């Protein structure tokens, strides 16, 4: 039971989830109502330029190991696996002059066609932590550069 995001193919590797309809608030205070996916699963995301490991729970990304092309492939990647974790900060990220979402049409696309605009904010607000040992994965910091010390949270680049 494969099915297609953000020019991603995801196939379910491990797990289940079930949905329901939740209401949660933006960066701008503004209601938007998503189908949360409940539940601990594990998916590959297959792209033309970039392939990943997601692992995700409820609204919670656990971790994502990257690999692709270059650091645009790999960013254009972090963007639909965060945007798919339904991660509260992701939510909060959506902020400013003009970040409204216009309310049948899917929310989750929505969101997407947002953050691939620009991932700054997404990528600033979602936070960094300390990296350990795992060699040929490397940290990955929120303006892509690579570190060996530190990492946006869950974030893993591994090579081609
Ligand atoms: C078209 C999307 C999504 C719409 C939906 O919820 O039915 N479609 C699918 N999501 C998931 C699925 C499984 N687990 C998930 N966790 C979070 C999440 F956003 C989606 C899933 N599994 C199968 C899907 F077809 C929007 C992201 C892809």
């Amino acid at each position: 039971s494969s099915f297609s995001f953000g020019g991603f193919t995801f196939k379910r590797t491990s797990g289940s989830s079930i949905k329901r309809e939740e209401e949660v608030l933006t960066g701008n205070l503004q209601t938007l109502k998503i189908r949360v996916h409940e539940g601990y699963e594990e998916f590959t995301m297959v792209g033309k330029r970039a392939t990943a490991i997601l692992r995700k729970a409820t609204r919670r990304l656990v971790q994502l190991i990257v690999s692709g092309k270059d650091e645009q492939s790999i960013a254009e990647a972090i963007i639909v696996a965060m945007v798919f974790s339904q991660e509260d900060c992701m939510i909060k990220a959506v902020r400013g002059d003009l970040n409204f979402v216009n309310r049948r049409l899917n929310p989750m696309h929505q969101l997407l066609r947002h953050f691939q605009k620009d991932a700054k904010v997404l990528f600033q607000n979602w936070g960094i932590e300390h990296i350990d040992n795992v060699m040929g994965m490397v940290g990955v910091l929120p303006d892509m550069t690579p570190s060996t010390e530190m990492s946006m949270r869950g974030i893993r680049v591994s090579k081609m």
